[PDB]
RNA sequence: CAAAUUGUGCCCAUCGUUGGCACGCGUGCUGGAUUGCU
DNA sequence: AGCAATCCAGCACGCGAA
């Protein structure tokens, strides 16, 4: 039974300057009250002791110091009352505390970085003692009265509702000093106030205890056996991790250094003479130079391993062994990680006043019929393009509450829920007036009018469907400064079901067009295929595409890329006859007619940004050029952009160039602040600032726009057949340090978790369609529908394609498949049967087949290609597409014998999608 | 309780043919990544 | 090393009712 809520982000429209002043002044009061009730409560939690607790007891594996801590210990900036408190002395604080002394949780949670600079401990127990002088209550009364708030849920951990503790809540005393620091007691007020104090107060204590507890669990995991070791290795500054000597390959330079090392010593032992000094500088010369080819090969791959790190091990190459110095360097890693994860501060929550009708601050949208009746009531035209909520405001002046009227503007509400119906789908046909009034608005209104125009078209027509109104929405309003920014929330329930029907995998790929495909659970047709038991058929399978209607073509944002510059002809010759006046092979490889636009505006950016390096005294008078580049052209990042992974590349040159511009304009040392470079350039910041903007709205607009294709084939999938299971991918601990750094910029634009947890927030709207995530490990390579069923098959990828297009990068790739040579990836021994099997289908003879002239053997696979009658030819490829399928998974499939097996090259892409598929099915059915 | 001029936005070699299209908002802290001159 | 920013993700609660 799982429910999420949707929202609109209505905008305030200003009613009347009166009214608008008691709805700020009603917000300020609120927002100043919540700093109140956060102390207040501080000071409630820091009164929590022992025999306080221990009642029910309830609680998974939390320690009762641990909760004594975090009820009063926590960390918080250093401007606030609490002061007072240094981390050395925690743990004889606590130990006078509850007559204790300290546990390993506790002692953990004491042992806890934070950021000294910024935030500070605070004793939480000293404000217990002033608010019991401050507002002179006995001790024992106190005591009492949080003992029994503890009883209600209203303290401690996992605290009740806000409004159920208002509620429920020495009485006497509390209600007065509220009274004297907060306004008169009001529920709706309280409350809320309550719940804006108390939300970071909760949130980060049960943070900071499942923090402390992962910390335990993984200190438990420290083996503090090679703590000497650690020592030993250890022995400016800065921690060394795993890849700083190639984890895996250390293994073998020390073998290598060790077969050295002894025939060095046999020969020293031997051949006893003089000049054995300048055989051992030969010797420590050498292995220098192997350890540095070592790192310049591991670095590749993967991090370069540091080379002085290596020396210094290999110094000490008698007091600790290969495996030992390996434990030892992931000890002081992970000691090191684990004792820099810092504890979460408690800051105070910017209140949020969520408005709405059951036991919150009391307010409502009327209603639309309620509406209509106002409309007919007194005389208006029944239709209109805003909406009014009533909104019980608390006069300030006068300390009473009284219901206004507040006017909210958000066309797709009216859209969605509100229009009524008078009289996912489409839109309407305009009539000739509507038209008329659409073309005769202002430019910046056109668009938001050609919508209203359209829903009032819609509801002449009977095309609004009846929205079932049913006044439940919540409304939150926030105030900033002077205006607000209601948004009108609404609940969604849906009830989810298990007995799914149909698998929709999407391998949700970087930069190779993310693609969908469908399985059936129980098909029973022409083709069903029992993977172990289970009857499945592959029901179809295609790309993500999104459709931008332009005036007579269609192109796909995701992957337009941008014009080909056949038609941006123009501003290349200008850019080239205005560059030629300075001093092009490199220009012209990337100002081809075929060459994409945003391709092209990426290379110019990088091109630029390195003569900036290069010309770096004279960054100021490229200035102009940027933006020409960014923002003024008419073909420009700003202007011109698709939602592509080449546009995120763009875009993340262009910043890197204006980050440049900046550090090159202000290099002559005190650190150059954002500050300083916005004064040097106020403009190029703003165009920075711009930018940035730019490119959060084009990353949350591709997110929507993929989640709302995958999801609306999963609504038809649905519809033909029933409920859906998409099953997306688990993309989890991506961009590590491990990798380089360009694979870890190349995996930040991903989005693939952000894609996942928007299509899962959409798919809790749907009745019926279900989002889980499953290790995506193995699932690039196995071939769908065969493998695991009599075993795991991982055949390996190739890249079909003519002889006439044959490059000297493929031959020299598929020769360096075809090297017998020993690796330990399991994709290399993939990649090297599948060299085998092609060797096989046509005896290439790799012996005969690896020689010069690649004239010859592109004629060789020509004669090939004619004995048997095709039109290209497959080559195994690690980044290549067309993995070879057993059945016709693709609809677009070319069928192909290969050897005796009559294959289906398919696409990589859908294979990949349907690997996705079906992970776990059995987990999915179960036998009851 | 009347402003009837804007929810956020997204797409483009010819910004309109009424162009096409999408969308949970906030707050808070915590982990990985973007230049620069030795 | 002789130090300025920001983005991508991860969890914590409001969006109870009777």
């Amino acid at each position: 039974a799982s429910e999420t809520r949707k929202a609109y982000t209505t905008k305030m429209i200003p009613r009347s300057h009166d009214r608008m002043k008691l709805l700020g002044n009603f917000m300020d009061y609120l927002m100043d009250g919540t700093p109140i009730f956060f102390e207040l409560w501080n000071q409630f939690g820091g009164g929590i002791d022992r025999d306080i607790i221990s009642g029910t007891a309830n609680k998974d594996k939390i320690s009762d110091d641990l909760l004594l801590a975090v009820n009063w210990f926590k960390v918080m900036p250093i401007n606030s009352k609490p002061q007072g408190v240094s981390p050395s002395n925690l743990a004889n604080l606590f130990q006078q505390y509850s007559g204790s002394e300290p546990d390993i949780q506790a002692q953990e949670y004491f042992a806890s970085n934070f950021d000294t600079e910024k935030h500070q401990w605070k004793d939480m127990r000293v404000e217990y003692e002033r608010l019991l002088a401050e507002l002179q209550l006995s001790r024992s009364d106190m005591h009492h009265d949080l003992k029994l708030m503890y009883k209600e849920k209203c303290i401690g951990l996992s605290l009740s509702t806000a409004h159920y503790i208002t509620s429920v809540m020495c009485m006497e005393k509390i209600k007065a000093f509220l009274a004297s620091k907060v306004g008169p007691y009001y529920l709706g007020s309280y409350s809320a106030m309550l719940e804006n104090a108390l939300s970071p107060i909760k949130g980060m204590t049960t943070k900071n205890c499942k923090f402390v507890l992962k910390q335990i669990d993984a200190k438990n995991d420290i083996k503090y056996e090679n703590e000497p070791f650690g020592k030993i290795v250890e022995g400016v500054k800065w921690v060394l991790h795993p890849h700083h000597i190639g984890e895996s390959n250390i293994k073998t330079l020390w073998e290598d250094l060790n077969a050295i090392h002894s025939k060095y010593e046999e020969d020293i032992a031997s051949l006893s003479e003089d000049k054995k000094e300048k055989r051992i500088k030969v010797y420590q010369g050498d292995v220098c130079q192997t350890i540095n080819t070592y790192c310049e090969e591991v670095g590749k791959e993967a991090k370069t391993p540091l080379v002085q790190l290596l020396r210094y091990l290999y110094s000490r190459k008698d007091d600790i062994a290969v495996d030992k110095i390996i434990d030892g360097i992931t000890f002081l890693s992970k000691k090191h990680k684990v004792e820099k994860q810092k504890i979460n501060p408690v800051i105070q929550k910017y209140p949020s006043f969520n408005f709405g009708n059951n036991s919150k601050l009391l307010g409502k949208i009327i209603s639309p019929k309620d509406k209509l009746k106002h409309n007919l009531k007194c005389n208006r035209n029944q239709v209109d393009n805003y909406i009014w909520i009533e909104i019980k405001v608390l006069n300030t002046k006068t300390m009473r509450w009284e219901k206004h009227h507040y006017a909210l503007s958000s066309t797709r509400f009216l859209e969605e829920v509100y229009y009524p119906a008078t009289s996912y789908e489409g839109k309407p046909a305009l009539s000739a007036e509507q038209i008329e009034q659409i073309r005769s608005a202002p430019v910046g209104l056109r668009k938001v009018k050609k919508r209203q125009m359209r829903l009032e078209a819609a509801r002449q027509q009977n095309l609004l469907p009846r929205y079932t109104w049913g006044k439940d929405f919540n409304i939150n309003i926030c105030k900033r400064g002077n205006n607000f920014e209601v948004t009108l929330a609404t609940k969604v329930k849906k009830k989810k079901e298990k007995n799914y029907k149909v698998v929709l995998g999407y391998d949700a790929n970087i930069v190779r067009k993310n693609t969908y495909a469908a399985i059936e659970a129980h098909a029973n047709g022409d083709g069903v295929i029992d993977y172990n038991d289970l009857p499945v058929k592959p029901i179809e399978s295609g790309f993500v595409t999104v459709e931008s209607q332009v005036r007579d073509k269609s192109y796909d944002q995701l992957s337009y890329n941008g014009v080909k510059l056949l038609y941006c002809k123009p501003h290349v010759e200008s850019r080239r006859s205005f560059l030629e006046k300075y001093n092009m092979k490199d220009f012209e490889a990337i100002a081809d007619d075929e060459t994409s636009l945003y391709y092209f505006n990426m290379k110019y950016c990088k091109l630029l940004q390195s003569s900036i390096r290069n010309h770096s005294s004279q960054a100021k008078e490229y200035r102009e050029e940027i933006f020409e580049l960014l923002r003024d052209g008419k073909l420009s990042v700003l202007k011109l952009s698709s939602l592509s992974n080449l546009s995120f590349v763009m875009f993340k040159v262009a910043k890197s160039l204006i980050g440049t511009y900046f550090g090159h304009l202000l290099k002559k040392a005190p650190p150059i602040t954002d500050e300083d470079k916005q004064k040097a350039d106020p403009e190029m910041f703003a165009l920075r600032l711009a930018l940035e903007e730019k490119r959060l709205n084009k990353v949350k607009s591709k997110k929507e726009v993929i989640a709302n294709k995958i999801v609306a084939k999963a609504l038809e999938l649905r519809d033909k057949y029933g409920p859906v299971l998409i099953k997306g991918e688990n993309i989890s601990d991506t961009t590590k340090k491990g990798k380089k750094s360009s694979t870890n910029s190349f995996l930040m634009d991903w989005l693939a978790r952000g894609v996942a947890n928007k299509v899962k927030e959409m798919v809790m709207m749907h009745q019926g369609l279900e989002f889980v995530e499953v290790n995506p490990n193995f699932t690039s390579h196995q071939d769908p529908f065969v493998h695991k069923n009599p075993e795991n098959t991982f055949r390996a990828r190739y890249s079909r394609c003519t002889p006439s297009e044959l490059t000297e990068k493929n031959r020299k790739e598929i020769l360096s498949f075809l090297s017998d040579k020993p690796s330990k990836r399991p994709t290399n021994a993939y990649y090297n049967e599948g060299a085998m099997a092609f060797l096989a289908t046509y005896g290439l003879k790799k012996n005969d087949v690896l020689g010069v002239s690649l004239e010859k053997f592109k004629q060789i696979m020509a004669n090939i290609l004619h004995q048997r009658s095709e039109d290209q030819l497959l080559f195994p490829s690690r980044g290549g597409m067309f993995y070879l399928a057993t059945y016709k998974l693709d609809a677009d499939a070319t069928s192909v014998n290969w050897n005796g097996k009559q294959f289906w090259v398919c696409n990589a892409d859908l294979v990949a999608a349907y690997n996705v598929g079906l992970v776990d099915i059995q987990k999915d059915f179960k036998k009851k």
